């Protein structure tokens, strides 16, 4: 589950997110990074909105459905600071919060951005309760991009404990000014694929910076970053996604502009190279749409409808094939073997609990 | 859009909602009454939750998604009362707020319910900014059901003004106790069919009460209510729903349980007689799936595969036609003719804006 | 118990109220619509006063003594909205509020007005817990006046349940701008006198609008509306009031200017056609009074003192006769018959509980 | 204006107050110490009421009506302490607030009491902005009574500056427990009579304590205290009260019970030796009147008929003369002479302002 | 600056800290880790105290004194969570606040711990704005100790950015329960000695746990931890501390107990091997001194006489030399040489600013 957040020279934030969902999910299934406040979030500075803020989420699809973590986080940041408004959503509204009270853990990861003026101040923080998570950030005058992972202290039981890093920066507020913060998602302790994730994050941020250095909108800025993220075959989002119950590929992706508070997302969208492009197009269409262009426009298209609307305006399509990769297909064969040796033992209890009622109620 | 809220003898709440979507929508378009916190809500009593609260929404199409009218209602209901912890989430957080700034009014509707103990107090209120809205309520001891319309006062410009109404009651704290509140959705001033909306509401309520008097779960209670609401041919939900650009039926339905804080929704569901039943089964399956029944189960399914899961379990399916009716199809021909005489005027202005470029830029 | 609230083109609010009190009240008895925060209220926009607000009250004289409902309501409206600051005084500080905890009900009715600038916004809401209540409103550019009643849903037990309607408007803020909201009070289910109440409200609002269109003050504006209300013989306030324990007429009336926060009220004022006129004169006298005109002036005159002060400055007087009417006198004969057949049975228990102590302590 | 507050062994509070009104007032003028929330207050411990609080006010005349110094004190006392939940209601909500903006200072006085359990803690404080004020306090176990003056510090311009004082104590949680706090009212720097105010206070306190040690109700406790305060010829309350424009006596008195939150007041009461007794009987009658004793009973009565109800029950009445005294009548002749030499100067300026019009407008 | 926090089986917290002061400080200079609310803090669970919280600070020198980073952390920790009730006291109340406005960054560090019951939840977090910081934690059941560094992310300008981290755990609610969190202080990027800081931390933790598993007081627990921290020659605290302008050792140490809210500190303590032991004995002596053991005992002692009290009780003293080491004295010669070549440049500018006055003012 990969995502990103950004702000431009004028202090206008935006946020995006993309994911392929659970390993063997049933056909046409939408998790988070698609729903309104569960996926990304973006809000620009206003009246009882002191700060201009942006969030993205990850991790279990289910856990971030149950708290609307992205809005909740986004509404907790009206407290006097950046690093002491977040985890009150991680521990007061997630870890020890009723919304996930019948689960083995509270597995997830989030990134935040905050910004205000006096000359703009930018705060970046990334929290999670999984074994590990990766991030990357950059600024316009800064010049070179940073990467690195945010793992939990040696032997700290993941789920229970939640590690969180951060920082603060100052960008000049005339023209040459933008900052990006992206994430390659949470996971298990397979260290093998570490260097890869760190690389695609560097490339991702550079692109967004290039768009912001070209004077692009924050919405287009986060799209570019999500493109390079999806395009990578190690990310479980866009190219190289998880294979479903029928070994097919079905993505979920969202995006929000805080300036205009306009939203656009897609779900179970099969056969599209960059799901985020569709979600961006849906968000731009909402602008021109309201000004004498038919009726109320759309922003949550799904699967079959997503496919038609995408090709119909002009988004190149892929056959479930390139979107598929050696790693994913190999992962699919070993993931199908777990359900083989599980559905075969779930029909052993159904014939042994009916055989304990067969020799008492039926024989005799 | 139609839907309901309920509480049982023990004070356990649940909420549901079903919708067909805005008239000529593009294929695979999931609006509200499907999304997690914008459709309906249910929250049982706890520590920072003083009351046990339940909501169901209706609106123009996407307006209630814009500010999650359901949960941003829920988190405001924890304020010391029932009837002054509602519109704060519909005026400062809907009518006059940044969420909906550049729209021709803030059309929408809502029904709420709360339950606290000392012997149980139940408070029922319904707000909206639409020309009219219909509702029905009943209790176990009450005996006979109540209906009636809740229109805006004479010559009060709909969109601008809002019209709330409510009440309070006491239920005996024994097995013989439950209260249901349904709604037949918002509309325009076409008073012919008013009689119908009221009949199905009275009848919806009875079934729910009979479920409650038989000792059924709150979740199953609102299902029987939404079932009798969907089955009605006048309700733009389940049977007699709106038709899309390709004259097809695509429903949106969701449900929530307060006790367990479990969720179940469907989107762009074509070919299923009672969409709320799919949503119910998704919620009921979530209860059993967490006791070594495979792995993380599913709560939100869409179109092509909502159908698969419905039938693989055993939900009565239909060809996407019996769901149309004399009125729906008569309406679709009329609605499509508005677009014929509109797209022929919107592609003329492009010719005219490519002929002023063609008598200035292109010619010489 | 009739009342009203208003705002002028500059956003300056005011409020008034008049009542004849309980049916057979004992000589010189003042209920509410006379006391400071129990009757009307008016406050203009300031520092920790975000909105400019006005209230009036009704119903039981006693119930609105016990909560200072008009100030309480007026101080609860500093919350971010209009329709979610009211009933937190209706249910958190009235229905389930200790101030009325030894009573059979919480019988009452209120009207509110709120106003702020960017071009002014006006919000009007009317709540109650009685079988019914009547209202009427108008604006300067609007042109024609609206009326209608706000009854409780079919069979909703009054006292327990409380129904509340509302709206929002926008008046141009140059010169031609004012809005009025008046009320004919709460009561029983005698539908016979419905049309009458609706008529006097229309006339009432027109007068206030005519004064505001003539550039009169909000104080004089609400007085004019209260004049037409009192003058009507169906209103239990001013002409056609309730007859006391000695079959005499004794009114109570108040008024407040929010701009200057100046108050003036009267109680048990016998023999005056328009009690509100006296209350207005008392409020104007407080202005000229402070600027080198003797000493601290007065604002709560009662009965015998009210009568002298009224005639002494120039208010035409009435003999308890015209103020009396066929309906009221006929009502007095049937109301005196209840106490006849009650005081005759309250002296049966006093001679039977003294006769149970006469044949034990005295015989022997 | 004089008055008191008390608590009994069980921690049940009550408050009372009696006043004669501003010197040459117009007939039938009810000021404070008569109004519901501006005179005195009593509130017993509950849910949102942590402490059990009691207040009694005194002031210039109408200044304490302006912001209901008693209840706006009460609702501030629920703040975590005793001595920093007082002046907030007397400075931001009285000295420097919109309530009293265009007045030559904010003259006034107040006495407060609170009681919470674990064994009962009692806190007593007295604030004012008048040159001087006198008080007296006692407890059951305490044994001997305390008196003394609470003047503003040397050369501190009265009106501007405020002078608070207080203390805390513990009472054994058995039958032998109660605490009384009375006051002899505000005044000017005419130190001759200081001895008197102190004597009647010591004696007022003893009676109340003897009522408390005999096991009387809190309500009856403060009555005996106010009785001995009214009976004093130096106190502008009950006997030796101020005389009005027509050299007549017109008292104002009220009382409140915290347990039942029951109220009883009188206004412009001429001819009754102890006005607080009328107020007490009105409160005592409210307790019996709610158990099928006719219908809704009365709590606030005025002048002509306060007299009727007093005597019809049996309260010792007098001709309105014995209530005057050597000092009161000597004062009335002196006070009336100020008006003779003042109205002869205020009607001269009208002649002069009708002679400049008569040598310019009228002549030619 | 080094230090620790702990909790025992019963959930009783305590905190400690020891420091040598800024390198070439003037004699008798007490900085933080000595002051009451700026050094460390301990608060046991109560009424307005929901959690039982413990803190220990480190910083540049005086920066943490500036805003009492410990108690202004403590009073913020009562917010609904652990990890979002910290930096609010380090960003709005430290990085970007008036407390530290005209300083070249806001260098500092902090470690926190909380404990609430239902079976005891313990939350441990460490924040800082320094290049690096080291920590170690352990629990009774845990078995083996954890160490590791918590540096700022690659190329994140230290001073500006802040880097938090944390976790949560559960302890069995029996005798076998306790958790320790120590720290080896902030520093610069001189990575040679990293191995050392970690070794002494692991070893510090073990001792504390062995105290906790033997059933020692929380206060005595952190003493054994600080003892093994002070004894280390690399820690600028106890042995191997910083040397002042006169090449002398002058320590600062404090401790607090949550149960009793008792305090003990020392400042400019020269010649005592473990300064935290003096602080401990001062705290332990405060417990016995309040039971008719003379009069008001002492809690904060300084230099010349901290020595007297230490030895009069029996704390192993030393000549102020064994406290120096190869590295400390090698560092003092190097540090003094910076001042030689600095005071010879700062007294040259005075000559130059007394020669421009000497070629203009003084000559003629």
């Amino acid at each position: 589950t990969v995502g990103a957040v950004v702000v431009d020279h004028e202090g206008n934030v935006a946020a995006a997110v993309s994911s392929g969902g659970l390993a063997l999910k049933h056909p046409g299934r939408v998790g988070q990074a698609a729903l309104y406040g569960c996926g990304c979030w973006a809000e620009n500075t206003g009246a009882h909105n002191p700060y201009s803020t942006a969030v993205s989420t990850s991790g279990c699809g289910e856990h971030l459905v149950r708290t609307i973590l992205a809005r909740e986080c986004s509404h907790a940041l009206q407290a006097e600071d950046a690093h002491q408004a977040l985890l009150e959503t991680m521990q007061n509204k997630f870890i020890s919060s009723p919304f996930l009270a019948s689960e083995d853990g509270v597995l997830g990861g989030v990134i935040v951005l905050r910004s205000c003026r006096c000359t703009l101040l930018v705060e970046f923080l990334w929290s999670h309760t999984t074994e590990s998570m990766c991030v990357g950030y950059m600024s316009a005058q800064d010049g070179k991009a940073k990467t690195h992972i945010s793992r939990l202290p040696p032997g700290a039981v993941a789920g229970q404990s939640v590690a969180i890093e951060g920082g603060v920066c100052r960008l000049e507020g005339s023209g040459s000014g933008g900052f990006v913060l992206v994430h390659a998602g949470a996971g298990y302790h397979s260290e093998s694929k570490a260097k890869e994730y760190k690389h695609v994050c560097k490339r991702a941020c550079q692109k967004a910076i290039e768009k912001l250095q070209a004077g692009a909108l924050a919405t287009d800025a986060v799209t570019a970053a999500l493109v390079e993220l999806e395009d990578s075959p190690f990310t479980n989002a866009g190219m190289g996604s998880n294979l479903n119950l029928l070994g097919e590929i079905e993505c979920d992706a969202s995006i929000m502009d805080g300036k205009s508070l306009n939203f656009g997302a897609v779900g179970a969208l099969s056969g599209i190279k960059n799901p985020v492009s569709v979600a961006n197009r849906l968000l731009c269409e909402g602008q021109k749409g309201k000004l004498s262009a038919g009726r109320i426009p759309p922003c949550f298209l799904v699967g079959e409808g997503a496919y038609r609307w995408a090709v119909d305006h002009g988004i190149p399509s892929c056959p479930p094939n390139i979107m598929t990769t050696r790693f994913s297909l190999a992962a699919f064969k070993r993931n199908k073997r777990k359900l083989e040796l599980a559905e075969r033992v779930d029909t052993d209890f159904m014939q042994l609990k009916k055989r304990r009622q067969s020799s008492e109620k039926e024989n005799d």
